[PDB]
């Protein structure tokens, strides 16, 4: 139907800003601390304390099967980059740090990210 093909191009263009948001947050990381999922093999442990691990090849790897239906659940994701991080280690560490970076620089992008998939109606 028409309607179908105009509901997958909405969320084509989401998908396109999404990337684009993506790009900008990874910037905010550039120790690349967060690029990677969490080894298994170097962390055997890590499931017992984290149960929804996510990172950013993760992430991308969603947006380009287009996984994301809108910015909600993209920001649901990069916030459990943050928390998942800030919960494993501790205060005094370079990974902590890293994430309250992240976090407060990324909070700037997310915020006109937010306004823009309002206003161009993208969801």
């Amino acid at each position: 139907s028409m309607e179908q093909v105009a509901m997958e191009l909405r969320l084509t263009e989401l998908t396109r800003l999404l990337r684009s948001v993506l790009d900008q947050l990874q910037d905010k990381d550039p120790a690349r601390i967060f690029a990677q999922p969490v080894s298994l093999k170097e962390v055997p442990d890590y499931l017992d304390h984290i149960k929804h691990p996510m990172d950013f090849a993760t992430m991308r790897k969603r947006l380009e099967a287009q996984g994301y239906k809108n910015l909600h659940e993209f920001e649901e994701d990069f916030d459990l980059i943050i928390d998942n991080c800030m919960k494993y280690n501790a205060r005094d560490t370079v990974f902590y740090r890293a994430a309250v970076r992240l976090r407060d620089q990324g909070g700037v992008v997310l915020r006109q990210a937010r306004r823009e998939v309002d206003s161009i109606g993208l969801e």
